[PDB]
C-alpha cells in the first residue's frame, strides 16, 4: 500500500532511480506495463546494435577475398544473404535474457515490481491496473515519473498509417526489399545504414541538402556524402506527401517534388519522438511544456511537491546514459547521505555517438555554435581527413574525419566531432579530458598511439 | 659538404628529426642504408598490423554464419584459405608506395637524403659508403644518431640459426603449416596470434607461466589465457636447447624440461632487441652503456658535444611515435625559436598497445609498480569483466577486462590496463586525461556512451 519512494516506468531511468534508492533503504515500488529495461533495452540501443552488428559484418565480409581469405568463395555484394528471421530470433531471445536479468537484480535489490498501468487518481495517489487483471491503489512519499517518449507520426499525411515506426522496424519478421527511411535524425540513419549493409535497397528521405542537421557540419556532410555515395538513396530537399498502396501490396510514395518511389514494401517514419504521457498527471497539476513534455527543474523536480521527472519525458538530452545519471544522482538526493543534497547531473558536454556507417561521435558545440557563442575571432579549429590503414588492401574505401573546436586564447576544447571506424570507441576517453577542461595544448600532452585511427587527435595542424 | 644538422638513420625519429630540423630552415643531411620509414615502416608496425587486420577478419568470417550471413556457404574454421603469397605481394606494394612518400615529402621539405652507411671517422665527420659506389665525406654541426635496433638472436644455442627473427617474419613467401614463436614479448606476442588467426598450428615458448612479463599482471593472465583457450599452444616454464633439421627439411626444437616440438616448418626468435651500433661511435668517443646502448641524457644528448641520440638506440620506450616526439623537441631545442631551448620529451605515461587477440593497452604503472612506490594502503583497484555485446549471437566469446589503478586519497589514476576488442582505439583519450592528472572522480565525471565497451571505464565498482 505505502512506499517511500515509487517510480511509475521500468525504463533507463527509471530502473537506475529505483535501484538507488533501494540501496539506501528505502521501500520502493517500480511500475511497468510492458518489459523491464525500457526503450533501450527492448527497442532501442540494444536490438539496435545488435543489427548494426550484422550490417558491420556483412560488410567485412565483403573485404575477405580481397584480404586474401576464402578466396574460393564468392564473398561479394552479389552473393550477399540474411537470414532475417532467424538472427530476429536471436535477437529476440537476447532481449528476453535481459529482461529477466533486469527482473532479477530488483527483486535481489529488493524493489518491488508491478506490471500495469499506472496513472495518478485525484487524491494524489497512483493506481495500476494490473496484468493479473486487479486495480490497487499505492500511495507513496516520493514519486519518479520516468514514462519516456514513443515515436511521432505525420499524421497530417493521407497513406501515413501506411508505415510504422522505429518499434515496428523491430517487429518486421521478414526483411523488406525495398525499404524507405523518413528523416535525417541519428535513429533513422542508423536503420538506413543497416537495411543497406544488410542487402535491401534503401531510401532515405529528408528535409534538407544534408542529414543529421543537429550536429556539426562536418558530420553531416561526411554521412551524408558516404550514404549517397555506397549506394543509399538520399532524397534531399523532399517531403513525403502521400502514401498509397498498390494492386501487388507495395506502397508507392509521393513527394512534393512530384517525384516517388514505387514497389516500396516498406516505410518507416523517424522523424521524431514525443513525451509518453499516458499518466493521469492533470489530476496532480503537473505542469506540460508547449510540446507536450514534462517540465522539470535541474534537480528533476516537476512543480508538484514529491513529484520527480527525468529522461525522455522530460526530453533533455534523450540516451540512456543521461536518464540513469539523472535517475542515480535524484536518489543520492533524497535517500542518500547528507553530502548528496544538491546533487544533480550536469547536461553539457554529453557525449554521443551514431552507429552509421561508418560510425560517428560528437561532444560539445559545433563550429557554428561556437562562433555564435564566443565570435569567430575566439574560434581555433583543427581539422584532419584520412582513410584509415584497415583499407591499404582494399579497393574499397571509407572516410575519417576529425574536427577540434577550440575558444579563447588557451584553445579550449569547446567541440570535439568525428566520423569513421572505431568513433563510438574512441570518443569516451576524450570526453573525460573535456570534462576536466582540456586545451589543445592537452591533446597534444599525450604521446600516439601507433598505428591507430585515435592518434590523430594528439597530432593535429 | 658540410651542413647544419646531420642525421644518420631514416626511421622513426631520423624522419622526424629532419623534417622538424629544416622546417626551421636547415642545412639538413639524412643518411639511411636501406628503406626510409626505418623499422616500423618496413619491418614493424606498418606491416605488422596489415597482417593483423588480415587475421582479425579471418576471425570475423567464422562468425558471419551464425550472424545469419552467407548461410549456403561453409564460412568456418575448416574452409580457412589465406593467399599468403598474393597478401604478401599487396602487404609489400603498399609498403614501398610509403617509401616513396617519403622520399618525396623529405625533399619537399628541402632536407638532401642520401642513401648509404654512414660512420664516423677520426675527425669527427661523417664518411657515407654510397650506392653511387661513391663514398663522401660530409661535416655538419650538429649529428642525431638514430640508427634503431636489431633482433637479438639466442648464439648460445646449437640449432639458433635454423630460426629467424621478426625480420624473417616479414620476408616469408609462404604460410608456414606449423610456427614455432619463443619470448613472451609484446611482437611475439601479436605474431603468435596473426599466424594462428590465419590458420597455422602455432606454438609460442615461454620461459614463465604467463606472457607479456612488463605489464601488469591483468595483461599477463587474460592474453596468457585466451591464447591457450584459442588454441595457440603455449609451452610455459620453458626454453629452447637445442634446434636441429630432420631429411622433410622441417624443424625438431628441444625444450629444457624434456618435451618437443617437431614437424616445425617455421621457428621466429622474438627474444628482444638490441642497438644497432657500426657506426664509427669509437672514432668519436660516444659512450655506451652496459647493454651497448648509446647513452643519452633528458635532452637526447651523449656525452660528445654536438652529437644526439634517441630511439631505440638509446633503447628507452621502444615504440615510433616516442622516437617521432624526441626527434620533433629535439629539433625544436636545437633550431627551434627560443621558446623551445629546454624542450624534451616526458617519457613517463607513455600509452601503449598490444595487437594481440583480442588486443591490449597500458598506461602507467601496474599494481605491483603502484603498491611498491606507494604503499598497500594508499593503493585502490578498480576491475571489470565483461564480454562485448558482439558476443551476445554468437557459441564464441572473447573477454574484457579493465584495471584502473588508483594512488593516494584523491584515487589519482597512476595506472589503466585494458584487454578486449577496441582497447588500441579506446586508450588514447584516457592517455589525454591521465597526463592531465586524472583522478577516479575524473573518469567518473564524464556520461557514459550507450553501448560501447569504453563506457565501461567510466562508470566502475
Ligand atoms: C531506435 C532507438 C535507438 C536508440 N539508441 C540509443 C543508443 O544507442 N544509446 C543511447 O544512449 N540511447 C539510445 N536511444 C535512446 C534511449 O532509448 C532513451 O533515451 C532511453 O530509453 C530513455 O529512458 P527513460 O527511462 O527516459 O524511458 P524509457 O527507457 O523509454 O522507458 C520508459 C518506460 O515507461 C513505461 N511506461 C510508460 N508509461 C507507463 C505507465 N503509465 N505505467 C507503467 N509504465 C509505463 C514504458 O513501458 C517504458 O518501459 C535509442 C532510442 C531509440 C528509439
Ligand atoms: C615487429 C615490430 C613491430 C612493431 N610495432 C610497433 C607498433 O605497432 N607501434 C609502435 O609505436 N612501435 C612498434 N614497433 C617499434 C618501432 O618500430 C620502433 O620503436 C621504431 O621504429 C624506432 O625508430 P628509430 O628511429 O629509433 O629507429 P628505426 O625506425 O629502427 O630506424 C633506424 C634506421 O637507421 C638505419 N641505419 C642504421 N645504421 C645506419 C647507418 N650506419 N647508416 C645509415 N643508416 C643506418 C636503419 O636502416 C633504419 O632505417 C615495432 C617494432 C618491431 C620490430
Ligand atoms: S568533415 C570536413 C570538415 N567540414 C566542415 O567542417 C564543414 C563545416 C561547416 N561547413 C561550417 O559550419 O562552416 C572540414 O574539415 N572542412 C575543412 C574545410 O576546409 O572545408
Ligand atoms: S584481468 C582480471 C584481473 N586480474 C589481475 O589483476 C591479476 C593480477 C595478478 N594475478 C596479481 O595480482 O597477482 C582482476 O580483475 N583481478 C581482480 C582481483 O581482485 O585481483
Ligand atoms: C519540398 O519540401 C522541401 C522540404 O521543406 C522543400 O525544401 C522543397 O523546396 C519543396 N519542394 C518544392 C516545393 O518544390
Ligand atoms: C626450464 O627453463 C625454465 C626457464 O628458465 C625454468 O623455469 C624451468 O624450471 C626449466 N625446467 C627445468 C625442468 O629445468
Amino acid at each position: 500500500k505505502h512506499y517511500d519512494y515509487l517510480v511509475i516506468g521500468g525504463g533507463s531511468g527509471g530502473v537506475a532511480s529505483a535501484r538507488r534508492a533501494a540501496s539506501y533503504g528505502a521501500k520502493t515500488l517500480l511500475v511497468e506495463a510492458k518489459a523491464l529495461g525500457g526503450t533501450c533495452v527492448n527497442v532501442g540501443c540494444v536490438p539496435k546494435k545488435v543489427m548494426w552488428y550484422a550490417s558491420d559484418l556483412a560488410t567485412r565480409v565483403s573485404h575477405a577475398n580481397e584480404y586474401g581469405l576464402y578466396q574460393n568463395l564468392p564473398l561479394d555484394k552479389e552473393h550477399l544473404t540474411f537470414n532475417w528471421p532467424e538472427f530476429k530470433q536471436k535477437r529476440d531471445a537476447y532481449v528476453h535474457r535481459l529482461n529477466g536479468i533486469y527482473q532479477k537484480n530488483l527483486e535481489k535489490e529488493k524493489v518491488d515490481v508491478v506490471f500495469g498501468w499506472a496513472r495518478f487518481n485525484k487524491d494524489g495517489n497512483v493506481e495500476v491496473q494490473k496484468r493479473d487483471n486487479t486495480t490497487e491503489v499505492y500511495s507513496a512519499n516520493h514519486i519518479l515519473v520516468a514514462t519516456g517518449g514513443k515515436a511521432i507520426f505525420p499524421e497530417n499525411i493521407p497513406g501515413f498509417e501506411l508505415g510504422t515506426d522505429s518499434d515496428g522496424f523491430f517487429r518486421l519478421e521478414e526483411q523488406p526489399k525495398k525499404v524507405v527511411v523518413v528523416g535525417a535524425g541519428y535513429i533513422g540513419i542508423e536503420l538506413a545504414g543497416v537495411f543497406h549493409g544488410l542487402g535491401s535497397e534503401t531510401h532515405l528521405v529528408i528535409r534538407g541538402e544534408t542529414v543529421l542537421r543537429k550536429f556539426d557540419e562536418c558530420i553531416q556532410n561526411t554521412i551524408t556524402d558516404h550514404y549517397v555515395k555506397e549506394g543509399i538513396n538520399v532524397h534531399k530537399l523532399s517531403k513525403i506527401v502521400k502514401v498509397e498502396k498498390n494492386v501487388t501490396d507495395k506502397l508507392k510514395i509521393h513527394m512534393n517534388d512530384s517525384k516517388s518511389i514505387d514497389d516500396v514494401d516498406e516505410l518507416i517514419w523517424t522523424i521524431g519522438r514525443k513525451s509518453h504521457l499516458g499518466m493521469g498527471s492533470e489530476n496532480v497539476g503537473i505542469k506540460l511544456n508547449s510540446h507536450d513534455q514534462i517540465i522539470a527543474d535541474e534537480y528533476q523536480n516537476t512543480n508538484v511537491p514529491n513529484i520527480y521527472s527525468l529522461g525522455d519525458v522530460v526530453g533533455k538530452v534523450e540516451l540512456t546514459p543521461v536518464a540513469i545519471a539523472a535517475g542515480r544522482k535524484l536518489s543520492n538526493r533524497l535517500f542518500g547521505p547528507e553530502k548528496f543534497r544538491n546533487d544533480k547531473l550536469d547536461y553539457e558536454n554529453v557525449p554521443s555517438v551514431i552507429f552509421s556507417h561508418p560510425e560517428a561521435g560528437s561532444i560539445g558545440i559545433s563550429e557554428k555554435e561556437a562562433i555564435e557563442k564566443y565570435g569567430k575571432e575566439n574560434i581555433k579549429v583543427y581539422n584532419s581527413k584520412f582513410t584509415a590503414m584497415y583499407y591499404a588492401m582494399l579497393s574499397e574505401k571509407s572516410p575519417t574525419r576529425y574536427k577540434i573546436v577550440c575558444a579563447g586564447p588557451n584553445e579550449k576544447v569547446v567541440g570535439l566531432h568525428i566520423v569513421g571506424d572505431s568513433s563510438a570507441e574512441i570518443l569516451q576517453g576524450f570526453g573525460v579530458a573535456i570534462k576536466m577542461g582540456a586545451t589543445k595544448a592537452d591533446f597534444d600532452n599525450c604521446v600516439a598511439i601507433h598505428p591507430t585511427s585515435a592518434e590523430e587527435l594528439v597530432t593535429m595542424r
